[PDB]
């Protein structure tokens, strides 16, 4: 196939997929008259500091989908679910797409730059390397804000969520986004070779981080108390 490019049903999509994105990004892309460093085998420091920007953070993943019309079209419960599936591997590729090589870092919340070690020690452990890995990997790729914005609506609609209800919708939005996301980089032309194959293998490694977050956060989901965690930061990663 000539690899055929957005139609005018995907561009009014893309359009309001990229919206969505720009909007609730933390600044948009200027963690350059922003981000500032932080100067143990814990990190009570970096520890403390992830704490109060965690929950902006996770706020905007929710202001993202808030901004779907598909996804405002689902019954909260599902809703529900479905953020809470997404929500660290949205966050995550959020901050991988702003490793810095220069400076070895990454930007949380588009205002804290943390190092692998920082951020590992800081609560996340070899989700950090994980996370580390991915921005690495993704500097070769150059994504657009488009790209980005697609690959969240791409995570965000995953009907394979325990519990929800509507699967078949929502797998239907899906595949709706997957094909203008494909198309979309048919425009791009990106000079890497079999470029979409590779980037949807990066969803697969997003969606191991969910998972490995998942099983993490539980793991100490009751060694430590809750006096610790921010509330919004326990509604979601708590079963
Ligand atoms: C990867 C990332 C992105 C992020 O926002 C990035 C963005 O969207 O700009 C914010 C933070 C704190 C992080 C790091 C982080 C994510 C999940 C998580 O459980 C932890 C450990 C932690 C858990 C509760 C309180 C502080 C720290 C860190
Ligand atoms: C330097 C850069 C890096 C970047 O990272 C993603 C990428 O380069 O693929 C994205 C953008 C849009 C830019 C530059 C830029 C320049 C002018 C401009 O109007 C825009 C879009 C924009 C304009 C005003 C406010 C927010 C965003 C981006």
């Amino acid at each position: 196939g000539h690899k055929p490019e957005p139609t005018d049903e995907e561009w009014e999509l893309i359009k309001t997929v990229t919206e969505a994105h720009v909007a609730t990004n933390a600044q948009g892309s200027h963690w350059k008259q922003k981000r500032k460093f932080l100067p143990g085998k814990v990190d009570l420091e970096a520890f403390s500091h992830f704490t109060k920007i965690i929950t902006p953070a996770i706020t905007r993943v929710v202001d993202f989908a808030k901004k779907l019309p598909m996804f405002c079209e689902l019954p909260c419960e599902d809703q529900i679910i479905l953020l809470k599936g997404c929500c660290m591997e949205i966050m995550s590729l959020r901050a991988a797409v702003r490793y810095d090589p220069e400076s070895e870092t990454l930007t949380l919340n588009g205002e804290m730059a943390v190092t692998r070690g920082q951020l590992k020690n800081g609560g996340l452990g070899v989700v950090s390397d994980a996370i580390f890995d991915l921005g690495m990997s993704l500097s070769s790729f150059n994504l657009d804000d488009t790209e980005v914005a697609l690959l969240q609506a791409v995570l965000l609609m995953s009907s394979d969520r325990p519990g929800l209800a509507c699967v078949e919708r929502i797998e239907k939005y899906q595949d709706s986004f997957l094909l203008a996301f494909e198309h979309y980089i048919n425009y791009r032309k990106h000079h890497v070779t079999h470029f979409w194959p590779k980037l949807l293998m990066k969803v697969t490694d997003l969606r191991m981080i969910g998972a490995c977050h998942a099983s993490r956060f539980l793991h100490m989901k009751v060694e430590c108390p809750t006096e610790l965690f921010p509330p919004l930061f326990l509604e979601v990663f708590e079963d």
